[PDB]
């Protein structure tokens, strides 16, 4: 056994996951397109909504990765970072006539989390319950973590053989420009018109701001699943090489560690895989496909590296450490697994 050969093995069961992947995106298309159309026939402000997951950025891995739905009123508001921690903002109105988010609004015109939160899940869940959406007959509501910004469900299409799909719905304001404490990103990976089109907004969602903070009730997280998308998607763009190859089996070596490690990596997510690729993939300037194999061993190395010295900078606003939250003893059994990942142990 080596690392070479459980990386051989790895690849042609991500492959394997591969079929039926444009059936099952046509399904989570017309599901998507009908519960939109159900809940504006009931929410009283219009809504939009914003798709992602790893089947839209075609970086998937297994066929149960999920499909994440982002619902948005659509009208305009503002995002406000003075005070806040980083990675969290607040959210006012913008310019807009609209006073249908005013039941929401706090005394001093700041829209909380809690309040929009509750009247979000209540219409989800009215609309996947209505009788004009036939489909969500199909879905049923999963248990998320504490605090979650996703009201999370099991979508079952029905498929013998194949469990059913995991579906995050999350409440959301778009704020149409770049987030004032962002920092202004130029990959030289993608072509300019693509960070064009990956900065030209940002989202806000209810994850609960975890830690002690006066109006900490108040505080939104920012959101780049959309630039994160765009990048993602688009990172073979310059020099297709092997620049999602890498991540791919990121993501899989995570999915194996914590299939090796039942409830001691419970933090430890690809959401933090995403910021560590962003970065490798700004340091590291050549992904020849024949450098495949020797490239993912140099950011296993410094994926140990950095979770062990307990910081992974979000790629947008490098001061947010987005494994903050990960405990001594999950980071020191990650390093510590993916050091025998390489001696080939697993």
């Amino acid at each position: 056994k080596t690392f070479e050969k459980w990386v051989t093995v790895a690849e042609a069961s991500i492959i394997r996951q591969k079929t039926d992947t444009d059936e099952t995106i046509d399904c989570m298309n017309r599901f998507i397109k009908m519960l939109e159309s159900t809940m504006n026939g009931i929410s009283h402000f219009p809504l939009k909504t914003f798709k992602s997951g790893s089947y839209y950025d075609r970086t998937k891995i297994d066929y149960n990765d999920e499909f994440d739905f982002m619902f948005f009123p659509d009208m305009k508001m503002e995002a406000v970072f003075t005070n806040c921690p980083p990675g969290y903002c607040k959210i006012r109105k913008g310019v807009t006539n609209s006073k249908d988010l005013d039941p929401y609004l706090n005394k001093d015109g700041f829209l909380v989390p809690g309040l929009f939160k509750q009247a979000m899940f209540d219409l989800f869940e009215k609309s996947l319950s209505d009788g004009t959406f036939r489909e969500g007959r199909r879905t049923t509501r999963q248990t998320s973590k504490p605090g979650s910004p996703a009201y999370t469900i099991l979508y079952n299409l029905g498929i013998h053989g194949k469990r059913p799909i995991d579906v995050d719905l999350v409440p959301a304001i778009r704020i149409e420009c770049w987030p004032k404490p962002a920092k202004e990103i130029k990959p030289d990976w993608v072509k300019k018109e693509t960070t064009e089109r990956a900065t030209r907004c940002f989202h806000a969602v209810m994850k609960t701001y975890p830690e002690n903070w006066p109006d900490g009730d108040l505080l939104w997280r920012i959101s780049f699943t959309h630039a994160e998308k765009e990048l993602i998607l688009h990172a073979n763009e310059k020099e297709k090489g092997c620049r999602k190859d890498i991540f791919r089996l990121l993501k899989k070596i995570k999915e194996v560690m914590k299939s090796r490690n039942s409830n001691d990596i419970d933090k430890f997510c690809s959401y933090h895989l995403k910021m560590f690729m962003l970065k490798f993939f700004d340091k590291e300037k050549y992904f020849r496909n024949e450098m495949k194999v020797d490239l993912l061993k140099k950011a296993i190395k410094k994926l140990g590296e950095s979770v062990e010295h307990g910081n992974i900078p979000n790629y947008f606003i490098p001061e947010d450490n987005v494994i903050v939250n990960v405990l001594e003893k999950e980071r020191t059994l990650i390093a510590k697994e993916l050091r025998a990942l390489l001696e080939g142990n697993w």
